[PDB]
């Protein structure tokens, strides 16, 4: 058996998220450090505008992914971690989930040195010291002491974080704009001297930016709020609703910001704020400046925990239900979160989400099928808590489906700029013969799966 309390599906009751706070959520998840730099470097590629666009693109083909891989989550409250178990093995599914886990550590520890590097400023903007590896720690520290309240830290800490990160940022244009003494539509298209990339892998960019928030929404979304007593058309109303609200938060947040960093790039030079407003303005008073790293950190606070460090957490505790718990695989991935030292990662995001997108768009894929089109939504949470059932396949593992991922990642190549596209479309429809064949060896359905309500 592998069900323990913190790995068990989220109860009806238990449930604390509905559409008005997930959006609440995400908004506030899309403002961060990250974006700057993303948006910026693409400057380099295309003028403002249209790197707006990129964003806008790509923020909606994550959300029309987001219906789908959230669907099973919000129905049947199950980690992610719990969920590849399915496709994959029982065991198989620790391979990519391993990969996904250590993609999903490298941002925790990335993330936590920009949050770092701001409290670092605020204390040597008021005493000079200027240590970092302690403030690294202390943050780190610090977020996972928050993430043992789970979501609902996260929930009321984005609420109340978001109008105010939603202001500093509407702010911060006005000042670079009057200091800089221009219009919003003089700087709409200043950038782009450059030319080369591909309008397609812009999108891919910002698409490969979220993709393992996507891919395993899971965990936050098996925190959502359902009417178990609804209809294939409630049902999907709701999925619709949910990412409706969704698109609205990760959308306007990461467009007026995405734009903030385009603009400090084509205004000065550089995707960093701090710098591109100082100049302009020509030095800022140290309230002021404290002030911006204040942002930083809560602009930090609000995605890091969340994005980051619940997914690996979840598949300790449920890999190892008797020696990890929730709370103790927080400290266990923070630690090695840090441990990997990623503030040495050397090259540029943007070819790094173009890695992250190509790597995970089968995955992304083959769970959609699974559930959506090879099983259609009639699922056995009893065998996903056992080691011998129908999701055991040979031995534990599905090498079946980890081929799929193979010729899908193969296939993918040949179309180096929409590789994500191709690799999902892909991987969804090889499923379904390599599916309709493993099924000849191993049933798809179980009795158990009467016992479903049971768990909810
Ligand atoms: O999956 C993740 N985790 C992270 O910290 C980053 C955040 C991000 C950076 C740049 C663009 C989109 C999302 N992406
Ligand atoms: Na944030």
């Amino acid at each position: 058996s592998l069900l323990n309390p913190s790995n068990a599906p989220t109860r009806y009751a238990e449930r604390s998220v509905g559409p008005f706070s997930l959006a609440a959520i995400w908004f506030a998840m899309a403002i961060q450090v990250a974006i700057f730099i993303a948006a910026g470097q693409m400057t380099s590629s295309f003028q403002v505008w249209q790197v707006i666009v990129a964003i806008a693109a790509g923020c909606t083909i994550a959300v029309i992914l987001l219906f789908f891989t959230q669907s099973a989550a919000i129905r049947w409250g199950i980690n992610f971690t719990v969920a590849a178990r399915m496709p994959f093995g029982i065991r198989g599914s620790l391979i990519p989930i391993t990969l996904k886990a250590l993609l999903s550590l490298f941002w925790f520890g990335f993330q936590t040195w920009l949050g770092a590097l701001a409290l670092d400023e605020i204390t040597r903007l008021l005493t000079g010291f200027t240590n970092l590896p302690l403030w690294i720690v202390i943050f780190g520290a610090i977020q996972v002491v928050t993430t043992f309240y789970g979501i609902t830290f996260i929930r009321w800490m984005n609420v109340f974080a978001s109008p105010v990160l939603l202001a500093m940022g509407v702010y911060m244009v006005y000042l670079m704009l009057d200091g800089a003494d221009v219009s919003l539509g003089e700087v709409m298209s200043m950038g782009g001297e450059n030319p080369g990339m591909p309008f397609s892998t812009a999108i891919m960019i910002f698409v490969g930016g979220w993709i393992a928030v996507v891919v395993s929404i899971h965990d936050i979304v098996k925190e959502c709020k359902v009417d178990p007593n609804a209809s294939r058309e409630g049902q999907t109303k709701a999925d619709a609703r949910y990412a409706t609200a969704q698109w609205l938060g990760m959308v306007p947040a990461s467009i007026i910001f995405g734009f903030i960093g385009a603009a400090s790039m084509v205004l000065v030079g550089e995707w960093n704020p701090v710098i591109a407003i100082t100049e302009v303005v020509g030095g800022v008073s140290i309230p002021m400046a404290i002030l911006f790293q204040v942002f930083v950190l809560l602009a930090t606070w609000s995605t890091n925990p969340a994005a980051n460090l619940l997914s690996p957490a979840y598949t300790l505790c449920s890999t190892f239900p008797r020696v990890f718990t929730f709370k103790t695989g927080v400290i266990v991935s923070a630690v090695v979160g840090l441990l990997m030292m990623p503030w040495q990662f050397a090259g540029v995001l943007n070819t790094f989400l173009n890695l992250l997108a190509s790597a995970l768009g089968p995955l992304a894929g083959i769970m959609i099928s699974d559930y959506f089109l090879v099983r259609r939504r009639r699922i056995s949470l009893h065998d996903l808590y056992r080691t011998k059932g129908i999701y055991t396949y040979w031995r534990g593992v599905n090498w079946v489906a980890l081929a799929v991922y193979a010729v899908a990642l193969a296939v993918s190549f040949l179309t180096p700029d929409l590789m994500f596209v191709t690799g999902l479309i892909a991987a969804l429809l090889l499923h379904i013969p390599a599916m309709r064949w493993v099924a000849k060896t191993f049933p798809l359905f179980s009795e158990a799966e009467s016992r479903n309500e049971d768990y909810l």
